[PDB]
């Protein structure tokens, strides 16, 4: 009946592709047609209209604003002092956000402490695909992270930024 | 009574017993879905042509065809939402690799007020895409093109050319590859 | 029928599971990996004690690791091309991508080309950042700091760190452990 567990499993995979093509216009990952995005994120204490995918990683202590879209892939780590996350942002698949890091426990043969710092990104924000931030960076309201991009340090409010790592390009009032 | 408790207990199972049977048969350990989610017969249920596969942990967005012989890697985006995507045939789409139609710069950027933007995406056919190349939306990449891994694609890329970096720029042609 | 029940009773193992890492371990996770023990997944797969491995990694053909080495989502370990060989107390971050093979030579051929391949090793007490791709053949020694979205293509020493896609030495490692 393992068996059966399995093709059950094969055949509920069918139905859900069937159903999410046909009335979704999309094929997703099983994961993501077993849950739903805005009860995921309601379930995490999320704000009204934030939405999280499945193959979302959460770790600790994460706020997150109204009407921000959580992308697949992610990494939303508030484990070293807190993870904060405001409005309307887009976080898009594959960032990972980070409030501590395990280099010197690797490099020391397993004997340093885990180091941690809380981590900040204001409202109206757009963080690119696969960009990395690391622990300690507070990021104002209505900035832009390109896409690839390795943020290192504080982002002040309106700016656009790019880069591994990433450096202020220009404003981002353009885009508001 | 004590349904999911019993539910969970089996999916354990499946997993030890699924576990097993890929690495004995396939030389591989995958997630729990790739276990499940048959990556040929995924390809066919969305229309792709004849010897593609797809790993269950990608995403398919609207509109998304794809030619022969292809292979859509583990943890990919084929995005097609805003006019459509177009993949040919015998591409490398690898591991990470996102391929966009749209953004949604603006409608953060603005608070929410602004529209999604949105421009259709080809590519050709005999491409690599290296992994965690991005693609962004109206890009069109002619055939026989390798873009190397880490890439952001900003432009249209013409064949038979190689390009790297974020963002990419031409390198040299791609002849060497063929 | 059959298939909605199972629907609801995943839907609710779901949410129990969610509800669980939730509150005994301060997490929300993928389904996969609520379902999953990521040292128990390790030790199927014959690595070191102390290893653990998430559910949303790949491992193809033969590997080997070390004690006390954390696999993270979202990875690649591929050693179908030679093996791959990773040691001790590594930290393996999310997305990072590790190859003995690739696949440009064929697709660039039409699909007439062979799939090319190399060995490829990492030492112990090594850090690789988030998203690096490590391709095949590459060997990277001990206490090595590899930083976040780098790209890998050369041999890299010994209490070396490197940065950048591609890679360079950027300075030694010393201060780090």
């Amino acid at each position: 009946g393992h068996m059966i567990l399995l093709k059950e499993l094969k055949e509920l995979f069918f139905l859900r592709t069937t159903y999410y093509l046909k009335k979704y216009n999309r094929s997703l990952p099983f994961g993501d047609m077993i849950v739903d995005r805005w009860d995921k994120a309601k379930l995490l204490g999320f704000g009204e209209g934030t939405s999280i995918y499945d193959s979302s990683i959460v770790l600790g202590e994460v706020k997150v604003g109204k009407d921000t879209w959580i992308g697949p892939n992610t990494i939303l780590d508030g484990s070293g002092g807190g993870l904060i996350i405001g409005s309307n942002c887009s976080i898009s698949a594959g960032v990972q956000i980070y409030t501590h890091d395990t280099v010197r426990k690797s490099l020391s043969g397993g004997k340093a402490d885990i180091d941690k710092a809380s981590t900040r990104i204001g409202s109206d924000c757009y963080l690119g695909p696969n960009t990395i931030i690391v622990k300690g960076v507070k990021i104002g309201d209505r900035v832009v992270v390109g896409a690839n991009s390795l943020v290192l340090k504080d982002i002040p409010s309106d700016c656009k930024v790019f880069g591994s790592p990433a450096v202020i390009i220009t404003d981002s009032l353009n885009y508001q």
